[PDB]
């Protein structure tokens, strides 16, 4: 068994193939505490062991992002959304992911010491109570980006070029590709903000515990943001609601203003194409920008699944 | 008469200054009951009347934190914490506190409600059964990391930068101040543990009553963790040292664990300081760590008192 | 009050003159983050408001040059540049600038909609928390080269030419003027590169995060790095020296060996002036190349503001 995992440090996205053929995309989020959960016969809960430590999943505080790639928790983190993916446990042969200026050096040139130790990562022991762990045997390394636009570049002509724009939980990175992959015109490495800030917006707004446990709220409320018969359900007060959508405007406005600015840094693409989590928060201000024809905007209702898939794709 | 408080929800410090010059220091726990404890002629006992209701001091069995500072306990601790401190019990100034990030917002910026709030609690009555209770009139709030750090950060050079990390009862705080204050180059709130991890470990190794109660018993054992003389006496039981031994290291491993992954968060500092209560806790592991030469080092055998004492000196 | 502002995209200068007819200069960074920074009492913040946007100044990360004549952060920055600049907060005429080859054509005539898109910007109006800001009323453009040229000029011959070169944050531009301004004999743009490309062998050197944030560390060792003394202070690392101090001199190498091709493309200068921040970097290196006499070879110890003092001198 392959499984094609973008593990992300605000939601993994898996993917794979089944006997039948079918292509298979699984999403499990980042949110798990140093302890176990106890359980007294209601709540299923995933308590797990991975050094020595015990860990758990659960709807925590939000609260480094590179770190993460080599930490603990990234190994438990995957393994539970390999758990969770209804995957039947087994030995299992996995493909991960390390960003497109992490990938690339600043020629574009594809950049061993990070890379052993994301493979070696994977080494550590995991164990799970009252139930078995799958087994990760070898572990390719692919770019962000790229994946993702993959099966648009191939119907490109060589002359036209892919403005990919992934807006991430904490970055937004913007690349340019030639069609059918004959080179890199650009890449824009933004760390500065993400989906994260609309985020922690919604957890003030909403004197909200900031820890990954409210992350599912504050989830819930910018998605159905603009339908207010859920947003009153999920909101039992009726004057929080005109204070979420102000604040959570803000904060759109921001990430709106900045991918404007960043795209008049970009020139020359024929064809857009929007990913990631937040690839819905962006989407209708970079599509009237640029300006482009219908036919050549790509976007998708699973967005932060339009990587990993593109990446099972490409190496199934 | 001005006495600065240090009211944690774990522990009470006090400072202030006599006629005489000397400067004292006192710390008092956070132990009461919603009732008045009665005693028949050989217990001396602390019965208080806050609002309407009574409490009393006692070593209770250890079960919000931010709450805390605007509660009725609050009040009664603090009190408590006057009458036991060997002060005449007279009409004093104080100056209370009130954790980093919320001194603090995220720019680094100095954040009026809750200060208000802080204020207006100690206005609240409170009366002493068979005795006097001290008046509290004018009551400034300081930070809380940096007040410890100031007497060497006024020897440090502007370029230099002293790392302060705080271990507290729930918490653990971690800052990165520029010599002679000149500028806080960052700040790392972490609420999720602290040295009610390893109190509650000791706990639970010994069928403990979970409450403030027993908090002496685990605190002595936390303490005398290396002098297995101590343990014995204080331990009938020779099976139950070998458990409450193993538990209370991991408990252990788990702070020096977490405290070591916020360092590398953390980089440029020239000088390091541990304070808090369980300073003593994970102050060999950031000393192994930072490899920090030892007279750049600092720690002292007071560290529940570092604050208090430090905010002491400054507005004394 | 009229102040003349060279606000380059690496650091603002400023000059003015008093009532007492002393001619003051001032320099403020372009060190600015899309956020404002909380304080909770010790540290002194900027926070700006700008269109819609809030912004703050802080020592950010390092990462267009020309969209930033035209941006809302530039704007801020001279507002910043002003407050920090020791003026009182009034109304004031400001003079600022647009580089050679913007100011002049490819004939060395000179080059409307850029101007008043400049004009323009300063009609943002910006907001200052906690303060007040200055008033921007009118807003005149002088080439950049030129003006800190000019006293020397006067002097000179109108035979005589003088080679002024200008290494910037991000380009080096060198011209040649005739004697008593008489005459553009040539000028040499190349926006390929300047200061930063020291600046980034630095934080790369030393696994800095390559923000705003680093640069003044990135300054520090650049400006200190024939002092071991300085050095071994402003790092405690001692392997980390000999480091960082050969991946500077590489990008030092590159610099010289860059401005000594391009003076191969300039003939019949009398005297040569090096200004630009990074004047002292390439100073020795083009003083033995050109072998101009002593007497007739141009340096300051302040070469960030040689071209607003010139500025600052003309139209006072």
């Amino acid at each position: 068994m392959l499984v094609f995992i973008d593990d992300g440090s605000t939601n993994i996205k898996l993917q794979w193939q089944e006997s039948d053929g079918t292509i298979k995309q699984h999403i499990s989020p980042n949110s798990f505490k140093r302890e176990w959960a106890v359980s007294f016969g209601d709540k299923k809960v995933f308590n797990y062991t991975l050094n020595g430590e015990q860990y758990s999943f659960d709807p925590i505080s939000p609260d480094t992002n590179i770190a993460w790639q080599y930490s603990d928790v990234n190994v438990v983190a995957v393994h539970h959304a390999l758990l969770t993916s209804g995957l039947p446990v087994s030995e299992v042969d996995i493909v991960c992911t390390l960003p497109l200026t992490e990938y690339y050096d600043r020629n574009n040139q594809p950049n061993t010491e990070n890379i052993e130790r994301k493979k070696a990562n994977f080494r550590k022991k995991i164990t799970l109570n009252g139930g078995d762990t799958f087994t990760i045997k070898d572990v390719k390394v692919m770019p962000e980006s790229i994946p993702a636009g993959y099966e648009v570049l191939q119907e490109l002509d060589e002359l036209d070029s892919l403005l990919i724009i992934d807006l991430g939980g904490t970055t937004l990175d913007i690349s340019q590709v030639m069609g059918k992959l004959s080179g890199i015109s650009k890449i824009y490495g933004d760390s500065s903000l993400g989906v994260s800030l609309v985020t922690s917006a919604v957890k003030d707004a909403l004197s909200l515990a900031r820890t990954k446990g409210s992350s599912y709220l504050a989830d819930d409320i910018i998605i159905h943001r603009k339908d207010n018969n859920y947003l009153k359900q999920r909101i039992n007060d009726e004057n929080k609601i005109s204070i979420v959508t102000e604040a959570m405007n803000e904060a759109l406005r921001k990430l709106e203003q900045r991918v404007l600015n960043t795209l008049n840094e970009f020139s020359g693409y024929t064809h857009v194409m929007v990913i990631g989590g937040g690839a819905e928060l962006i989407c209708d201000a970079v599509k009237k920008h640029t300006q482009i024809r219908d036919e050549r905007f790509f976007k998708t209702n699973n967005s932060q699944y339009d990587l990993v898939n593109g990446m099972y794709l490409i190496g199934n």
